[PDB]
């Protein structure tokens, strides 16, 4: 169980807390519609993460990369977080634009559980996303880089529509 | 103990298995002194990673980068993954170059140690590190991927000198 554990530990230790302190800044200079300025994080359950978002959903289109962000790291210079920008459509309307990405550690508990050597049942990918979840929300509540910059999305499927997902958090705020 | 489980698991799904397959090729093109054709990868057991290679020690000094492998990950267009070339000196002299860095994962197991909430005791991440070589080893001798072009060095540093360690599995090959 400690698997998921230790990836929201690690999304938030070589990511999150790396990514968001600078996100405000990038935002502002790509503005100068505009974008919204927290980072949409999201989080299917069921662990299916397709490496493209904009064929994943029609109502969903890439827009434009952020400026990049780099910084020597474990020995790597220049190592690059880059992050894209997306278009939420509505009804043939472009209803918001935001920073939006998959959480990828749900990628490692998917293949793990398809790996017979990583001792991961198959069953175990549902239980694994929620702990993932519940231990990020656990560790941004509490995080001082997590300042009204980070929002979570997490859905499951079962019709659903994912751009009608992202738009609700959007809105709320 | 599943924690160190699963970063090992994550650093192959996530990274070795991504850019293993591709690494003799961008090493041919910039070689087009020759750069070895194993990526080599340091394993500290104490969790120290410092972000600057060329400052840890003064026999690695920082060479040129590859050219970046990009590709669309979960959702991020053009996700930049950058490797460093590395020089190991030897008495004034050149002996050795490769593509070298550390083990990210290995910040995450000194960073969770630092943190209460995470539920990592500060004593526990010399095991953890252990853990770690030991699942990486398991998983990259079955790997497909891994096709005698990776090389783990772990080492115990109690006198000890890096460079002379990464000369010694360079000269094996
Ligand atoms: N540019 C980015 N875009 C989107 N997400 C990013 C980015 N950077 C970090 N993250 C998240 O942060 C997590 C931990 O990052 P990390 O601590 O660096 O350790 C990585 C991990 O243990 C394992 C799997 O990778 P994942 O991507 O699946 O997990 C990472 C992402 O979830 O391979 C490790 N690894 C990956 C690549 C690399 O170049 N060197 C390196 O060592």
């Amino acid at each position: 169980s400690n698997v998921a554990h230790g990836l929201a530990w690690s999304y938030y230790i070589g990511y999150l807390r790396l990514i968001l302190p600078e996100l405000q800044a990038r935002i502002r200079t790509y503005n100068q519609g505009a974008v919204s300025q927290r980072l949409y994080i999201l989080l299917p359950l069921d662990c299916g993460v397709p490496d493209n978002l904009s064929m994943a959903d029609p109502n969903i289109r890439f827009l434009d990369k952020l400026p990049q962000q780099t910084g020597d790291r474990a020995g790597i210079k220049d190592r690059v977080y880059s992050n894209s920008i997306y278009e939420l459509l509505e009804n043939g309307q472009r209803a918001g634009t935001c920073v939006l990405e998959y959480a990828t550690p749900l990628q490692t508990l998917f293949a793990m559980s398809q790996y017979s050597q990583a001792g991961f049942s198959r069953e175990d990918r549902l239980e694994q996303a929620k702990l993932f979840c519940r231990t990020l929300e656990d560790i941004l509540a509490d995080a001082p880089e997590s300042q009204n910059n980070c929002r979570l999305i997490a859905y499951q499927e079962p019709s659903f529509s994912l751009s009608q997902e992202v738009l609700r958090h959007l809105r709320q705020e």
